[PDB]
């Protein structure tokens, strides 16, 4: 009758050298949040690997443990191992990654069209980490389209949110929730993130921009304090109005204001997302044209 199923091993740090394990190229695959993100190999099987590697500190270690709370969701890259080793007389944190090569989640988009219900059912796996990560009280901070990778190109490749370099731990049956903890704002943002990546999925491009032709708000620091977006045509032409007020929802300035994640998961789109048009978008193009 025990949630058994509920308990998950802790992360057992490992001191020995990772270059006994693995084969670690001088290759990078890009720069994360902390630390640079090299291309390492298994010495025992030949699998390839992402390895980020952080500098020793007290944020390091932070995004370690925070990360390997998260990697219990499956849309969230895996941590294979966690090595605190000594580069060049410095001590740092070695993450071990599963590796990623589907490509950023537009340039799968990009290259072929993308269906709404299509969107939808990227814009729930995404929603998926996104929850898993604020019931256990993490915030992301840093969700944008470049941090979600698909495993392989395959067309059931699954999606994963990415760097946990700017994650942050959040802290009577009638009891009200701003009772049994404060927890300030920075949920919140995380959903407004949702509302950016939706925004592009629908249409190819982003609602805020550079523009100094206008008159208000020409600065996008401005348009997006303001909160000055919209759905311009063609683009949104046969977009409902039911999806446009979702996306109104998420992206409104007033953090407090903004929808939660379980709002969003219950929101009949994200529900059914097979009963969702499944009308044609221009992003597949748009985003082509750049």
């Amino acid at each position: 009758q025990f949630p058994q199923f509920h308990v998950k091993s802790g992360l057992q740090i490992k001191k020995n050298a990772i270059i006994d394990d693995y084969k670690v190229t001088s290759q990078v695959l890009g720069l994360g949040i902390n630390g640079k993100v090299l291309q390492i190999f298994n010495k025992r099987t030949q699998e390839k690997f992402a390895l980020k590697m952080l500098q020793d500190c007290p944020k390091a270690r932070r995004e370690v443990e925070l990360h390997w709370r998260a990697s219990q969701c499956p849309h969230i890259v895996r941590i294979v191992d966690v090595y605190e080793n000594l580069y060049a007389g410095r001590k740092c944190l070695l993450i071990v990654m599963e590796c990623l090569d589907g490509g950023e989640l537009f340039s799968r988009i990009q290259d072929r069209a993308f269906t709404e219900r299509e969107a939808s059912e990227i814009m729930k796996s995404i929603g998926e980490a996104i929850q898993y990560l604020h019931s256990i009280n993490i915030a992301h901070r840093d969700v944008k389209p470049e941090n979600l990778l698909y495993t392989s190109k395959r067309p059931n490749a699954i999606l994963k949110l990415t760097d946990f370099g700017f994650a942050k731990e959040t802290t009577p049956y009638y009891v009200a929730p701003e009772v049994l903890g404060p927890e300030k704002y920075d949920k919140s943002c995380d959903m407004w993130s949702l509302g950016v990546i939706m925004y592009i999925l629908l249409c190819g491009y982003p609602p805020f921009y550079s523009n100094h032709g206008l008159a208000i708000s020409p600065g996008m620091k401005t348009r997006i304090r303001m909160g000055q977006y919209e759905f311009p045509n063609p683009e949104w032409s046969e977009v409902s109005e039911e999806v446009k007020m979702l996306i109104r929802n998420l992206l409104k300035t007033e953090p407090t204001q903004r929808m939660t994640i379980t709002e969003f998961m219950n929101h009949p789109w994200i529900m059914q997302s097979t009963k969702v048009p499944q009308t044609p978008l221009h992003t597949s193009r748009v985003l082509k044209e750049d």
